[PDB]
């Protein structure tokens, strides 16, 4: 997996018919390479119409997911493995080459107490079986570390890769969030040294939920680590800009966080291009 | 009030006798000009002794709170006047010459909507009130921004400032934390220029509330923006580092933020010190 | 004198009927407010034709240059008072609103020693003089610090703010450049805060004379301390991507700068368009 | 060669024995591991008393220089070899391990004209001749790339590399400066991913000249890149503050770098240190 990526969440919350061809178009009219496509609802995807879109447009996808409490791995690990192994059938059969996310908990997700070893032991049971299933249809595993307002269990991409480390298994990678970094890591590319090989995913987000290239992630420090670990992975912009004021407590978002969606589009996606290239990303 | 402070949670959050003496001759080895002493429980401290320990160490102070949830204004003002009234009595009789922190809600309170205008007309009622009750005291009142995950009211140094304008006291005063501003501003030297009237304290506090200078806040474009809008208040520092396991619930902190409290102190103050020489903050 | 420039240099430094056209209307297609046009051989401009194009195009102009070797001020002020007073005259016929840049010396100037009293004293003599000549004209007369290879009276905003202060001229201005404040601003912010009461101009330049927002230069801080002293003059891109190699001593440029004049108008445009709309720059 | 040191320039130019004393005895007292000594006068550097001094004080060593104009080996590389190799022999004579700088030409170095193929054939038959002779006394030889100011042959660690590659000596490493890199990398990060098979030796100097932490090197890069390469080699400082004005024009200085070399040593060694420990930057 090596290109660029935009979050279908840019176009469409939903991934109905109408909203799955108009995410597909968008990314190809701005030339990524990837879109990655968020499972919310696993029923509702028609994933031959979504496999049929993307070789239409010549693209390719990942699938994204946040697992929905009732499948949260530190508590109820044979309801997550069973919720991830149905995700990762609807992205194979998309088309799809990898599952990442929040893949092992909720991004509302606290006990009141630091991370315990038996929440620690569930989450490697979980995530093994499933990315063993994975392995099974070809895909690729990813876990992304989110801040400690969501979650409690991966926080840093240190836990993240001592997590990747316990399952063993070479098809699971570390996928890591600028939002994210920008409160976890003691300075944003020590996240990405931490990573190194393991880092094969990135969502290339602002620290307001912006737009790249206005605010406060210090983006040279992250293009400069990302370039000397030699990353060949995916950079996926993520920002909230065409989220509606109804999304506002699932993504805990309470004004509006840039101009419109055109804008972060234009300016923001032509930033990650011209960063890499003065960095040499992918040369 | 000008000058240098130091938050007590680097040597305690309760304020007993013993954890006042400790934090306040801490305070003073470090030759720091306040002191942030934090008002948990109202009926337990004791103002005349902290009264004392502060004229003996020549130590000034601001006090600083959390609204508990019973006494949120944005849905219960009566509740917040009457214990912002009781805090403001304290924080008079222990010689501090301001209250402020989150003092308009809770640092875990969201409604799961936007603010709506009936919440900010109870804001401001319930505000005006107790600016009022601590201008005859001949005390302060500071208004503290916090980020989207901890309050849905006054995240951005631009809410803080129409919620002081609407209120049109002469006694209160915007309040930032870089912590804060580096999620919620746009830039995060754009939260300390659109508070330019009103800005009066600082929490200088790094991105991973670990040790000032060894983060991801871009500490130039803070200093810079301070020292050009000709600032004239407190710098506070505000670090977990010296915060038990036993409090992650509260601070929502799940790892250690730094190696120790002394770590810490010695070399965030110094650090914060040298950046102040620098961008000539004081003269 | 308000809003964004463009250097001639960008199409030519050449100034003959063909260059100023193809410039000025250059500058008028990527929407500048003004263009600044460098006079370098005085009698081959023709200034009416100049001023044609410029009100033809909607566009407004300052002119600069760099003073010649027999003409430096700090040794030979009568000679620097004719060559400036005649560059004024031509300014002014074509319609310029100002003349700035090293007007007080070369930009190859060194003594091996530091500026001495009377140097001093030679260039207050001399541009007293002219800017009273510049009065008359009601052309604005600028003073642009520089780095200490190029010169050794003017590197620092401190050094241009007492220059114009001890001259006594109101019709006097600090031009400040970002790739000179590169190196001799202890934090590039300094020199903006310190010219606030002067600072009319700036060249926008990044540190390797390439392409804004793709080097060394922090903009941030650059940005946030423009907007938070109010500033009101010009912000003028510098670049030298449409050199040719026979500038090269000229410029003590020995590699290429980017890749081409297109891609630095295009992207280091908007750039400065973007980060001004940031910082609300022009309110 | 691995570790902290200083240049001896902290202390003196002139290396007597006094001078020795006084620098080795310093070096020493801030904990380094490495102090740089400079070769300017070389029948006045006594031998026997620098390498007792090194070993009674527990300090390694590495000589620098830069070619004297007589020999600049772009137009003269016999008398550069002549140069290089009495150099070698009093740097082995003192137990340095090492002769790195501006060994390739000077600091005051212009054609005019961009570098020529035979310049190059100059460097390459010369510092090939004299990296030979450091072979047999057991030392490597180092380059040290510079401004465009001061040298028109080596500013990017781009060229740097190349010429180490043309030379294809097992013992010639590629030596940075930050404050040359603020000017000559388009993003100062990149030149040390350019030279990560090569780079060895590290001027650590600010932006100014003045306190490494309090100027405009983006020193979160800097450090990210070094750990990310994996640097292992030798982190120098240098800085201009305890030279006198007597040396202006040999440097270019014409105002006061910082305020001592006792706050440069003493604020900028220990920003170096904690910087190193946040990027862990030799395990
Ligand atoms: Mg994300
Ligand atoms: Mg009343
Ligand atoms: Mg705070
Ligand atoms: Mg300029
Ligand atoms: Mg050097």
């Amino acid at each position: 997996m090596q290109g660029f990526g935009v979050h279908a969440m840019m176009w469409s919350l939903n991934w109905d018919h109408e909203s799955a061809r108009r995410a597909i178009a968008g990314a190809a009219d701005y030339g990524q390479d990837f879109i990655e496509i968020p499972l919310v609802d696993l029923p509702s995807v028609d994933t031959a119409h979504t496999r049929a879109l993307l070789e239409k447009y010549g693209l390719r996808a990942a699938c994204s997911l946040v697992l929905p409490e009732p499948a949260w791995a530190s508590v109820r690990p044979e309801a997550a493995v069973a919720h991830l192994n149905a995700a990762l059938d609807k992205a194979a059969e998309m088309g799809a080459e990898a599952l990442t996310g929040v893949t092992y908990g909720g991004t509302s997700e606290r006990t009141g107490f630091p991370p315990t070893q038996a929440e620690y032991d569930n989450l490697t049971r979980a995530l093994s079986q499933s990315a063993g299933h994975a392995k099974t249809l070809g895909l690729q595993f990813g876990i992304e570390a989110v801040n400690r307002y969501e979650n409690h269990l991966v926080n840093s991409a240190e836990q993240a890769v001592a997590l990747v480390e316990r399952i063993g298994a070479d098809n699971i990678f570390v996928h890591l969030d600028t939002f994210h970094m920008n409160m976890e890591e003691k300075g944003i590319a020590n996240g990405i040294i931490a990573a190194h090989d393991y880092l094969k995913y990135m969502h290339m987000s602002e620290s307001d939920r912006g737009t790249p290239g206005f605010g406060n992630v210090a983006w040279d420090a992250v293009f400069a680590a990302l370039a000397a670990i030699g990353f060949k992975g995916v950079l996926t912009l993520e920002s909230f800009a065409a989220m509606p004021e109804e999304m506002a407590g699932a993504i805990s978002t309470w004004r509006p966080v840039a101009s419109g969606a055109d804008e972060v589009l234009d300016k923001g996606l032509a930033f990650l291009r011209d960063k890499a290239s003065q960095y040499r990303i992918f040369g």
